């Protein structure tokens, strides 16, 4: 066994091909089935996992009422086969309500953060046993990715917040070895605000698109260089603009560098990557709401200042029906490293309110080089078939 | 670990002995069990694995109801070992109302279709990973066998059809390395309506029997050569035909060449194979509905025109009780190789509407050299003790 | 890997040390288990697993009712890790209403026997895939051990009976290499009826003791030449005798040579097995019902005709609570081989009316050469808290 | 694979980080999961497991009714992967009212005790075999640690002790090799009671930290040389003891050598170790019930006879919550021994009336050389909302 370096070219990609789904609300009416949030999905060298935060509950379970809070002792990371939905022989992980995993080509690294909100401990765990941890650096809600890491020649980095949610605050890029923080690199660039960012191995370093929960609906970017630990920052080019909330396509705006300030405060994890002057992006269908998904190419939307012409979308879920948070992974083919990218389908509150829980399931796609058609793949649940 | 070339004879059987059996619906009553329909069987070279499509539901379960549906984004391909049934830990291999898998000796390969009626993505996913997809060529519901492709020297085929159901359509037959299409071959020669072919490997080539959906109560051929890609198909000579619906034995026809025009309109999933001149096949027992099912060696049936001269029968499943589709799949031995199949018991709607739902369990026979008995093994539930 | 010889001395000891227990009965009243009987042990050379005989349903679950009925075709046998309970997850090896599955230190052979009474089949699967098949000989209930056969150098055999319960019937033991069936030997010696062999390898031969169902309360012993292929067959000398019905201990019989004709129709499957001149042995503690279980050793058991002289008796089920089959099994150690065994613990239907199912939990207890204390480990489940 | 030898220094920690929670409690309102009590953690080389005494029912099912009592037949030994809770796929791994486990760096060795009170049986199962046994030397309840053995290069040491649980009773330190008692030790040295020792490698000899449950508040230890199987004991000198019950911390006393008699009679499963003159451990919150826990180290607690100055405590449970017993489990790493710890969490009786049953979950930490912060990780679940 040897360390991944990622060191292949991108998949060139003509858009995106069905992967998996877990149907985990439609199974829980009918099932015992965890209260999940923050899904995500990473891969070995040879299998795709799937990994939630569960609620200490199963959704048919008087315990699920009150899970659209955030942060509890009982949240622990699940990590299932991909397709596997998440029933109670599920292993938890490490306690955790926020976590990052990854695989260095040798084994699993897991960042998890539990414990008091002004005070939380990150434990890192690497082949199965507890590593290294290092505790709140600003008191308020230390925090990290809820997507997975990335490691190139055994070192594996991850990006983790503590601070304010709507305004400045302390991000820090970690570097982590076999499970051993050998180094912390404070954020630096022009991002003013980075909240659970969506990393890819881009050789020969790692790039995360992020959230911007203060001044920006443009999602801020993070450029980790791997050899000296140096860090830089920005914002997307495009026009079209990934967050949630946002201005609509003919009143949205992104010069690459600070934040629009429209509509900005608040967000939702989301994804994109470059593809030489070109980028591939998500975002919700609604602007306003968590609602739809649907996945583009903008043309010179990497290099071009407020670009907003758009080629190759694909609707992912409609907007008659719920979305979430959604996050790149990416998989090690034969001659190229291709990216995927999961969706994250809450059901329940705040939207749904006959109901007193909060969870979801996943759908994921994978780029192909390949064709296809058209789909909607919402959660699929009737919210009035689900216990209470 | 090498690839499957399947260059050993056919292993000369007396008939078939029983294998596997899931008793789905029975355990449905009591305990949380996946909704299917399409199930069927392939091994890798140590074991074997029951599939199906799931219904995005267990059974004892609100979203059972209306699962007499073929077609919607919740389908996805499960994937256990046999006789292990379809529990809340099997594993969603993909998304599908439609697929396809086979082993190539390395690897397992997927071909999963799912999307819109007239704009469906096939994906094709090999060893964990996706590596290609195809839109629909005919904008009317692209779709593949429901059972078991085959692969010889690494080059996998699998049978797709897009188009009417019910009149010509466009069938391709597809080449696969490790997930990547490297060839397409239309449908050629005598067959005019090809649907769910049950393949198997006839070295150096693979011979399909499949469903003709239009014209023909007597089964379509479609042979593949793997060297050249190159593509023929005739019908079944027996005269004893395999389809449902049907003429009965008395006034049934086929000429190894046309659709016979008798009852021809739709169709059931079944096989046939051949040895020499004669030919093993199974059908319903019933020859209008989908009730009973039967095996039976038809005396020159694979080379004579009309022959109805059957040796060795055996009920497998009898006309009290529901069948449905049936597929072959083939299991390397230590000298020659060994045709087995699988029955799919339909049970709920549309011919039990005191159930809402439509779900199936399976029973399975494999080729033997030996003696056996008599029996008759049918899904086993009592349609009043289910939830509804 | 390398086939079994089992030419190790057998491990002298002292008596029984326990080993596992399942809570079958006791975990149905709260969760999803098989319901079952003929239940075993067999192990390869790494580890344990339990294997019974479903009945096609869980016991929570309207189709247990009925279940006091040996013969379904949904019966199928169920193979875990010893200690993992029936739940939803386990696999259903093959169609079975009647049993034996052994390793030959490569893989496993299973003989599986379903199909009408008066026309069974037998199949042999071997690797995962069916190698042979065999029809009933005798028209009347073709039927096997429900214990493990036994291998040496690659042969396994295993006995079977077809024919009359209470009365002369045709009884053969077969001789399987890999699944297929080298040779078939006929009854023979003075052994009068053989139902549900217990054996066990005793190089360079295998050893049975096994159950009289027509004349005999003593066990009968069936010996076999692995050499070639001779059988030969006795009775138990010991006049502390082992099946159930029988005469009380005063005025018990048996001469190692024919049937004792006491209380000698019906039976129970049992064991026991020789060393040197002395007997260890298992029976139920009533000798009219399947009540209580206890082993000890008979001095002079296997040579001197009628000794009743006993020496370390154990209580495994007191004789307030239910037992019912029981059999051996072989486990090789460094230096020797151990034999161990089950007890099958039966609840409901015919004793217990208050419930329409039948099933069992199992207590498993191994040689041991060191020391041991007392105890009753008995199914333990309050009937009254059963779903009936 | 090769003997562990636990040849590495201890890692040098800081206090303590989150690394597993099963949330068995808050699972058992929604869901079928065993009941269970003496917990603890043992890991083979690449990972680790959760162990338990399973009651022989689940939860939610009406054998859990008197769970509170200790001692019965259907208690078996329960094992997972850490993290997965005890769900109906769960292996019991023998019959067990107490136990202990441990790796020895090839196989897992089990010691499981159960049978009459007055005359148990030990069975000493290596490898999925049973290699020994050991009958009751006292005919007064034979028990063991409910925490791991440790084994130094081949060789596994347990204790165990027979005899009364309110005066001297005689205790024995036994010497295994895969599963073969080769050994046995008398306790020797200055403490006078000994129950349920965790212990730990502290390499060439192996440090227990006991209950006494007799005179001593403060925690006996026992120290067990593998070289010539000498034995000591003596107590921990740390005047802030460790046990429960025990007096307040101003007036609690230990002299490191004879029980304090302060509250000495009863007490609950505990750890602590040494690193230089420095204690880590853990107990209580509450000084009279098992209620919150509480880690730190004790500066001189090891060598400074009544050392009362405390340095990094951590709440691991604040006192609001239910805690029970804890204990010791050792992780090799890359260049030192790290400890980590479990703590049980008891629901039910006899603190908790509503229902009839007890149980627990568990929460583990393990050491760090990191930072970390504040929170409590109670059981979670609630009272109100369980089956009775
Ligand atoms: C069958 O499926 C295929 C593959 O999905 C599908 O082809 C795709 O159609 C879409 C929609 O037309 C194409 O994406 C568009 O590309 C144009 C540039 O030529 C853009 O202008 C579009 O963006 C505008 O329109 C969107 C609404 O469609 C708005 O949401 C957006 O804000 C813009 O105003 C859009 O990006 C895509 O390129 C093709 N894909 C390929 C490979 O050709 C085909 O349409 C389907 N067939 C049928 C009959 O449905
Ligand atoms: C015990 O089991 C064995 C094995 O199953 C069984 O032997 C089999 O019997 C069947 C039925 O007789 C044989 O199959 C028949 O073969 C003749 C040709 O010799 C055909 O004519 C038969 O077809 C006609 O009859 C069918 C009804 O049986 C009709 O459905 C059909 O349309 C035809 O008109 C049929 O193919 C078979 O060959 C044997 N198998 C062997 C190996 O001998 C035996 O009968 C069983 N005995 C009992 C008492 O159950
Ligand atoms: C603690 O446990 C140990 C080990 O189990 C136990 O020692 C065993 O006691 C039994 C019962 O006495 C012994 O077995 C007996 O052996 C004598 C020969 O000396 C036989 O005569 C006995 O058979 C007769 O009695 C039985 C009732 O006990 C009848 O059921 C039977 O039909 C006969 O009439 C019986 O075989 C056994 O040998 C010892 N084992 C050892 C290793 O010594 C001990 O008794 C237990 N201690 C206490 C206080 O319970
Ligand atoms: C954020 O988390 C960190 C890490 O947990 C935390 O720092 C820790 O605080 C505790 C409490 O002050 C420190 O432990 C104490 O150490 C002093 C000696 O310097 C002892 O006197 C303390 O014992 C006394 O007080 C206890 C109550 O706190 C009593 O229970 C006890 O009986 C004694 O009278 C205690 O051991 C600990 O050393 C630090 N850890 C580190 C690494 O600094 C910090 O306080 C947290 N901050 C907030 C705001 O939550
Ligand atoms: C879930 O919990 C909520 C909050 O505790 C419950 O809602 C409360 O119910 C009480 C009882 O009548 C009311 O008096 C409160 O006003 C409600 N609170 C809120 C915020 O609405 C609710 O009943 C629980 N639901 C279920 C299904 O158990
Ligand atoms: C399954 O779904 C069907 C269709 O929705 C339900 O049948 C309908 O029930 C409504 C009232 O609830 C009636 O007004 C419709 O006439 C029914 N439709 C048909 C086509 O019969 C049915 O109730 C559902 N079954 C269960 C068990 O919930
Ligand atoms: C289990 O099945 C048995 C047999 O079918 C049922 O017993 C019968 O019940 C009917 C209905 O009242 C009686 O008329 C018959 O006389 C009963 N038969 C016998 C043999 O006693 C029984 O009710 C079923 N039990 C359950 C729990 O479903
Ligand atoms: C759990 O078991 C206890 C003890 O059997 C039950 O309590 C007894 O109930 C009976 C009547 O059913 C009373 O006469 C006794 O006085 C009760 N005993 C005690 C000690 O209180 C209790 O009902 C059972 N609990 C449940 C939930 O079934
Ligand atoms: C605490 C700040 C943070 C980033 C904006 O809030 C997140 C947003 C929430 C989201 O907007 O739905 C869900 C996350 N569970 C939460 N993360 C934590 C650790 O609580
Ligand atoms: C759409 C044509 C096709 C071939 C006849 O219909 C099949 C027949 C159906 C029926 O004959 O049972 C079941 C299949 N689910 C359906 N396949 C799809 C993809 O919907
Ligand atoms: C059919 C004869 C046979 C041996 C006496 O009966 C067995 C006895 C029964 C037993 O006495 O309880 C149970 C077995 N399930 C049955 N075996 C079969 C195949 O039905
Ligand atoms: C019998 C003495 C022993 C040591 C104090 O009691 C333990 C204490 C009990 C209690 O302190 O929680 C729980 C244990 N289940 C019990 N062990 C056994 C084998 O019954
Ligand atoms: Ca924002
Ligand atoms: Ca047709
Ligand atoms: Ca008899
Ligand atoms: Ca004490």
């Amino acid at each position: 066994v040897e360390y991944r370096n990622w060191s292949k070219p991108q998949c060139q990609i003509t858009g995106f091909a069905p992967f998996s789904k877990d149907n985990s609300i439609r199974l829980s009416a009918g099932g015992d089935i965890w209260v999940t949030r923050e899904p995500y999905v990473s891969c070995d060298p040879g299998k795709c996992y799937q990994f939630a935060l569960g609620q200490g509950t199963t959704l048919d379970n008087k315990h699920s009422n009150g899970t659209v809070h955030d942060r509890i002792p009982h949240r622990t990371l699940l990590m299932n086969e991909l397709g596997v939905p998440f029933h109670l022989g599920t292993r938890q992980v490490c306690i955790a309500w926020s976590s990052s995993s990854c695989h260095d080509g040798k084994a699993w690294l897991h960042v998890c953060i539990t414990g008091d909100d002004k005070n939380a401990t990150a434990s890192f765990i690497y082949d199965g046993r507890l590593v290294d941890s290092i505790g709140s650096w600003s008191q308020n809600i230390l925090r990290t990715q809820e997507s997975e890491c990335v490691c190139i020649n055994g070192t594996c980095t991850v990006v983790m917040t503590d601070g304010s949610a709507s305004g400045r605050a302390d991000t820090r890029i970690l570097f982590i070895e076999e499970g051993k923080i050998v180094h912390i690199s404070p954020l630096s660039g022009s991002a003013q605000h980075i909240e659970e960012c969506s990393c890819y191995p881009r050789y020969p370093g790692v790039r995360c698109i992020c959230r911007d929960n203060w001044k920006g609906s443009n999602r801020p970017v993070v450029d980790i260089n791997m050899e000296d630990y140096s860090i830089d920052s920005s914002y997307v080019c495009s026009g079209l603009v990934g967050d949630t909330p946002r201005n609509d396509d003919s009143s949205s705006n992104s010069n690459c560098r600070n934040p629009n300030n429209e509509r900005g405060t608040q967000g939702v994890k989301g994804w994109a990557f470059d593809n030489g002057n070109d980028l591939w992006m998500g975002r919700t269908i609604s602007k306003e709401s968590r609602s739809g998904y649907e996945t583009f190419k903008v043309i010179g939307g990497w290099s071009t200042p407020n670009s907003k012409s758009q080629v190759n979308r694909q609707v992912i879920v409609d907007n008659n029906n719920w979305s979430g948070y959604s996050g790149i992974f990416s998989v090690e083919g034969k001659s190229c490293i291709n990216r995927c990218f999961y969706v994250e389908l809450i059901r329940g509150r705040p939207q749904e309110t006959r109901v007193w829980w909060t969870s979801n399931s996943i759908v994921v796609f994978c780029g192909t080089s390949g064709t296809y058609g058209t789909g909607s793949w919402p959660d699929g649940a009737n919210i009035n078939f689900m216990p209470i």
